[PDB]
C-alpha cells in the first residue's frame, strides 16, 4: 500500500522511502518485489525496494517502467557502515546527471554498458545514521535502460580499485530518485 518515509519489509523485500518533508511524492510498495512511485512538483526524494542487509556479490535484476519528468535516476541504491559509505549504481535517469560535480574514477564495463565510475564526499548530510559525513560513490551507465540486471561486485570492485573500501553492508535496494519534478515509476525486483 501507500506509506509515509519509512523503512521495513513488504512481501519478502526490504524497502526504504525517504523525502525531505516535501510535498508531491507518492510511494506505493505493491506485491512481491513491486513498488511504484508517483510524483508532481517533488522536492527531493528516494524510495524503493530490496535488501536489509545487502551483500557484495549480488546480482539485482529489475524491470517495469520509468518515466521521469525532470531530474530523476533511477539506480540500485544502498548503504555500508564502519565506514559510512553511500553508493549509487545509476541505470537510467533523466533531466540532469546525477554524478555532476563528482570526481571521476574511471570507468567498468557491465552487463551491457560501460559506466563511469564517480565519487564525492557528501558533508554534514542526511544518511541512515543521522546527519553525517561520508563518500559517496556513483556508476553511471551511458546505455540508459530501465529493466536489466546487475551484477554489482563489478561495481565493487571498480571502485575498490581506486581506493574504497566497503564497510559492513546496509540496505541494498532498486530507488527511484526525484528532486523537484515530476514522473511515475513501476518496479519490480528480484
Ligand atoms: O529517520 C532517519 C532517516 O530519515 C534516515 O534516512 C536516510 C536519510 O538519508 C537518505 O539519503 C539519501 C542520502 O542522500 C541523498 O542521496 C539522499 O537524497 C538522502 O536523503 C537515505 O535515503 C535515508 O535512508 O535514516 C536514519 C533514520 O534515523
Ligand atoms: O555488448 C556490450 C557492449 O555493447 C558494451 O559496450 O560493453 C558491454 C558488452 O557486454
Amino acid at each position: 500500500s501507500t506509506i509515509q518515509p519509512g523503512t521495513g519489509y513488504n512481501n519478502g523485500y526490504f524497502y526504504s522511502y525517504w523525502n525531505d518533508g516535501h510535498g508531491g511524492v507518492t510511494y506505493t510498495n505493491g506485491p512481491g518485489g513491486q513498488f511504484s512511485v508517483n510524483w508532481s512538483n517533488s522536492g527531493d526524494f528516494v524510495g524503493g525496494k530490496g535488501w536489509q542487509p545487502g551483500t557484495k556479490n549480488k546480482v539485482i535484476n529489475f524491470s517495469g517502467s520509468y518515466n521521469p519528468n525532470g531530474n530523476s535516476y533511477l539506480s540500485v541504491y544502498g548503504w555500508s557502515r564502519n565506514p559510512l559509505i553511500e553508493y549509487y549504481i545509476v541505470e537510467n535517469f533523466g533531466t540532469y546527471n546525477p554524478s555532476t560535480g563528482a570526481t571521476k574514477l574511471g570507468e567498468v564495463t557491465s552487463d551491457g554498458s560501460v559506466y563511469d565510475i564517480y565519487r564525492t564526499q557528501r558533508v554534514n548530510q542526511p544518511s541512515i545514521i543521522g546527519t553525517a559525513t561520508f563518500y559517496q560513490y556513483w556508476s553511471v551507465r551511458r546505455n540508459h535502460r530501465s529493466s536489466g540486471s546487475v551484477n554489482t561486485a563489478n561495481h565493487f570492485n571498480a571502485w575498490a580499485q581506486q581506493g574504497l573500501t566497503l564497510g559492513t553492508m546496509d540496505y541494498q535496494i532498486v530507488a527511484v530518485e526525484g528532486y523537484f519534478s515530476s514522473g511515475s515509476a513501476s518496479i519490480t525486483v528480484s
